[PDB]
């Protein structure tokens, strides 16, 4: 045999993989493989793979057999663009030896990430797997830390996304945790740290595998994966398209794309949705997709604390983030949950450059022990400090209610905003206007003359407009060409900070 | 048997070594062994070991046999002090498998580089080898690459010493040349790429191993060590002398110590040591050891480029590094050799902000074909751009001659100096006053009284000195006194220079 044979051979194993009959079984599992996901993500011909004849250097247990060297050791890694953009990709391949974590396995993750940093490209993974690979023992766990110490050396300097396509179990489930979004694939992900057999051993209680880690238990309940996607080909379609909001690195400026939607057009529609009874609920989305370029609003975890809209946006053709309040659900009140979505956004808008829109209609915080109890305090003060530390251009309409300590923390003009506008019907008080009336007039004669006097005088927007509160108060229809004129004047501005060798939150 | 007994056992394993046979080689061959070495070079009870349970991975060729597993991998590692101030070191174990190179034996040396880089401490390698382990294959040439890159990134940044105390062949011979000092023991080290196996191979010549790459071929003509020293007892006693001249990192001023000789005394011995005869030569050294705290005086390369003297002393606590002709050797006059040994030591100093300090007597460069075909314009560039570049203080004293070109590359005034004084019998000149005439007044009568003419105006260090090319004309007897003067002004100097990626040295 010639050494160009034993090349050929040696690529058409390494394509293979762990061999037909396991490609057969990820088939029948309704699963694509890790060289099929990527031809989907990337454009087509743009993938250049890395260290395909990679093997594992361990002879321990038998791991020394040639029926054990499968070429590439369960990793596709490699370069290459969408839509002409550079990105690094990684995929798990579950059929060689379960998709576990070698050393090598590792070390060829910690190139590709090593080169994004370096040249200033994004990095998407796709994860799948069962665990370290115990059959080395300590050699993977240095591989969970030489990952970990990248993905934080990574942080807000390129962005960097994890979709996960299928099991995740041990150290593997700390990556997502790093990475600034995690999105899965319903009812076939799994994230989880030790499986139901350990928990049923540990405890007595009784889980199955969908109840323990499945995607719809961290998609509404945790809070842990930002938006669940119902299969392979959907996931991978929609993540291409998330993929094109985002700058390719910290240092550029938020994208800036072709747009045919006018700038300038009216928005007749939002005259009338903020209803004058203030009992009276309305939904904050209507307002969110009538503003935004072409009504296209990428909107995540739809399913969990939905008393707060985050999400992403163009608007003449600049990527933007918006977050607001939904006073369908809870009347618009800040709880636990709400304030850890909203800093979580906040801060990745921020370190990326892109600009942020906020939409105000906030009547106080959830009151009762289940919040006081779970430091509804501590908690209060992500959304705050997210805002207030932020240096990208800032915009904020209020809509209808911001009360007490609540206008504040959803960016008010007060932490360093660059403009504020109310509508019509926007109210801001430190409470309304029965609590206050009876706090303040206490024993006093006439108090119903005291009650319309007050209404009158403090239930609109102006005592704080006239303050300097607010920039303006506009007809809802001017909103959108309102704020596309601040992006487009708030692009180009810095400002200056003390030193500080890193930022404290309060977690 | 318990944890604690294999705990033991496994350290007294790792003080042995090799085995008690093999120390008792070393020491029928008048050599130390590596831990012996450290015991001599570091404070007593200052030393702590690192990874003293290392073991190489290597399972192929046998090596996964109990009777191949050294404990150490054949290196100590560690840290200690001298005299109270922090070092590095590390030694390679020549009775563990030949003191060869393992991935391991690299790891080992780069973690103790890291961490000397880290808080700012210098490294010394006592280096003893045959090369890379060959049983690992390709291993220890990553383990070389991996020291030569942090050599590198050390370089300007802590000073790195090697002592060469027995032989060393392939890749190991690089290291020394990434240190800013070499030095090795006579008669016991070798340094050299392939041996006399390969050579006779290769070439129908003939050559011993001394021949090859002995310490004194290498100290006195390739100019590569630049010192040998009799045994290794004396090699590490007059290593820790060396190592208190030097600041531990570049972020440092030049180290100050308590110093008992006055800084203000005269030395009358200094009127009387250059002759009035332009052709008698004298010997320089005599004007270093006098003006120098003590008598002191530390001499690199003794017996190579011997036309120029280059070393470290202390004036008023100081260290200095003291750069001047040698007269009594080719009449003071600069070849290749020279200019290659005083570039390197003037930028050392210079990075590592040690003051310069330079005698000059110089009165042109060595005619001849063989440094014309040597590149002798190439190589003298090499002295002016190491004292162009320099941004420490310089103090200049010219004792008799510097004509033509050479004024300037012995670091005049006008490479930005700070001082620079001339004794009495000091000329500066383009050429002696026999060729300016001839060639001024050609063919007009009564040359000789122009030869008079010119000789009694230019014939002296008056024509510089109105000029602004000398500070002032000192009697010698007060030199001392003199330069103590600027360095106690000048040591808080500091200049701006244009921004670059790094220096373009025309080597
Ligand atoms: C009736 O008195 C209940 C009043 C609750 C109104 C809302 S709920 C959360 C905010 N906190 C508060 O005190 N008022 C607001
Ligand atoms: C006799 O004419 C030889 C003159 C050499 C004098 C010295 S040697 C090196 C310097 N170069 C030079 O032209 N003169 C100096």
């Amino acid at each position: 045999t010639s050494v160009n044979e034993r090349i050929e051979n040696k690529r058409r194993t390494a394509l293979l993989g762990g061999g037909q009959r396991r490609i057969d079984a990820q088939h029948k599992r309704g699963k694509l493989t890790a060289r099929e996901r990527i031809s989907l993500l990337l454009d087509p011909g743009s993938f250049v793979e890395s260290d395909m004849f990679v093997e594992h250097r361990c002879a321990d247990f038998g791991m020394a057999a040639d029926k054990n060297k499968f070429p590439g050791d369960s990793v596709v890694t490699g370069r290459g663009r969408i839509n002409g953009r550079l990105v690094y990709v990684f995929s798990q391949d579950f059929t060689v030896f379960g998709g576990s974590l070698s050393g090598a396995h590792a070390q060829k993750i910690c190139k590709i990430m090593d080169q994004a940093i370096t040249v200033g490209a994004p990095v998407i993974g796709l994860n799948d797997s069962g665990g370290a690979r115990i059959q080395e023992g300590v050699e993977s766990l240095a591989g969970y830390a030489d990952i970990f110490l990248r993905n934080v050396t990574a942080s807000g300097v390129i962005p960097q996304i994890s979709l996960i396509m299928g099991p995740c179990a041990g150290g593997a489930v700390y990556s997502p945790a790093l990475t600034d979004f995690t999105f899965m694939v319903k009812d076939t992900s799994y994230l989880f740290i030790t499986g139901p057999d350990v928990v049923k051993s540990v405890t007595n209680e009784d889980v199955t595998q969908e109840e323990l880690g499945g995607a719809k238990t961290h998609t509404t309940m945790s809070g842990v994966a930002h938006r669940a996607f119902e299969n392979d080909v959907d996931a991978l379609c929609n993540l291409r398209d998330f993929f094109n909001y985002l700058p390719l690195s910290s240092q550029d400026p938020a994208p800036v794309r072709e747009c045919h939607d006018p700038s300038d057009r009216l928005v007749p529609e939002l005259d009338t949705i903020v209803p004058l009874e203030s009992t009276k609920a309305y939904n904050m989305v209507d307002i969110i997709h009538s503003v935004v370029d072409e009504r296209e609003f990428f909107e995540i975890m739809p399913n969990y604390a939905k008393n707060i809209i985050v999400g992403f946006a163009r608007m003449n053709g600049r990527t933007v983030g918006i977050v607001g309040n939904q006073p369908k659900v809870a009347s618009g009140c800040l709880d636990i949950n709400s304030s850890v979505k909203g800093a979580r956004f906040v801060r990745f808008c921020d370190a990326f450059n892109i600009p942020l829109i906020t939409f105000v209609d906030v009547p106080g915080f959830l009151p009762g022990t289940a919040q006081e109890y779970g430091g509804i305090i501590r908690h209060g003060a992500k959304l705050l400090y997210a805002f207030a530390e932020a240096t990208v251009p800032k915009v904020t309409v209020i809509t209808r209610k911001a009360y007490g300590g609540a206008y504040d923390v959803m960016s008010s003009k007060h932490l360093c905003g660059d403009t504020n506008y109310a509508w019509p019907t926007a109210e801001i008080a430190v409470m309304g206007a029965k609590g206050a009336v009876e706090i303040i007039f206490k024993g006093h004669e006439n108090v119903e003359a005291a009650q319309a006097e007050y209404i009158e005088k403090f239930a609109n927007p102006f005592p704080a407009a006239v303050r300097g509160f607010v920039d303006d108060i506009i007809q809802p229809s001017s909103t959108r060409a309102r704020i596309c004129c601040d992006l487009d004047v708030l692009a180009s501005k810095k400002v200056q900070r003390p030193w500080r060798k890193h930022a404290n939150i309060p977690l």
